[PDB]
């Protein structure tokens, strides 16, 4: 399994763009690698499929996206086409998919799926979506399992904040959404706060400490 | 790590309803344990203000709820008042929170945070999520960190999947809501469908295979 703050392997894989070796692919960008159990399977062809839906809204913020089965390239390119159907998008899939024919990636990851297996008992994958920073390091992780599927605006959501709180010392609260208040980390001083965050609020609490303290989202 | 299906760790631990062992405190139920980096925290406070928010949806769904961080019982039971006070619902807290301080849970269930240590250099945990079914074993989970809040209502939307495909033979769809058609699960054979799903619908896709397969939910 991986931990957060660790850096992803730097593993070599075949694709739908051939052969490929991560750190290089990745390169200095933010990444989302998300897996599914099977191709030919109908939740995971609504999954990818909203990610093409979506693939706009990751370029947008500089999130590279890969997806990941343990199923081979040719049927990764002719299972490709329904998921384009689905999707109701024309056009070149605009992401790769990579082939884990062995299960390394499965088993490094810690994403092997608790139910699901080959009908010659072969392990698969879970759904699982791993966000990797453009140093390399794993920033946030789910595993959903193969009955479930993802929902891809939380992953947005997720990005919105990784980014956000990678440039300003705030921290995004329950439920926020882009554009809402956030909170300013416990670590700024209320002198350092004057100049940073001169509309700062500091709610009082019964506990009679200072900590709860919002801010309007800094511009990043 | 604690990887899915795995039977979640039968862990002693002291919290602020006392001394419990895990599978003896969840028993014949569904559970959601989740951490937070540190009590008298901000993001941490809205977190458990807001669980507190949704106490009833959950217990609607039979889901018993804890909370853990590395701090000590005292410190849970002070801070509960500003989560109490945040949440704007009066009453006794709905769920414990349990007392990390030797770090031994953070560590064997994968959820140190990347960032947060205390002063005195000890790892934090980050914001976990692990649903539990009522066999002990681990079903879902999140790793979120210090510095991003989570979506309690997915954990809800999630629990409503987990529920609805343990017991029916269909697997809910990017986006699924309660009430959306799901799918059926490629094991059911076309004709257990004519009886199990008889409003099935088989979507036609370029590469001529009969697998997706709609139906409205159960």
């Amino acid at each position: 399994g991986i931990t957060l703050g660790e850096v992803f392997p730097n593993f070599e894989a075949d694709s739908t763009i051939g052969k490929l070796k991560f750190h290089d692919w990745l390169g200095n960008s933010w990444g989302v690698l998300f897996s599914h159990p099977r191709d030919f399977t109908p939740v995971s062809t609504t999954e990818l499929g909203r990610v093409i839906q979506l693939e706009g809204d990751f370029k947008k913020r500089g999130v590279k996206l890969i997806a990941l089965s343990c199923d081979n390239v040719a049927d990764h390119k002719e299972w490709s086409e329904d998921v384009k159907c689905l999707s109701g998008v024309k056009g070149d899939m605009p992401y790769p998919i990579i082939a884990d024919e062995t299960r390394e990636l499965a088993v490094k990851l810690g994403m092997v799926d608790p139910d699901e297996r080959t009908s010659t008992g072969m392990p698969l994958t879970c759904r699982a979506v791993f966000i990797i920073g453009p140093d390399k390091k794993l920033k946030l992780s789910i595993l959903y399992p193969a009955t479930t599927g993802r929902n891809f605006s939380e992953i947005l959501r997720v990005i919105d904040s990784l980014q956000l709180t990678a440039q300003k010392k705030v921290a995004t609260p329950a439920d926020w959404q882009p554009g809402d208040r956030c909170m300013v980390v416990p670590g700024v001083s209320a002198e350092e706060a004057k100049t940073l965050f001169p509309n700062m609020e500091v709610k009082a609490v019964p506990s009679g400490k200072g900590y709860l303290r919002y801010t309007p989202q800094p511009k990043s």
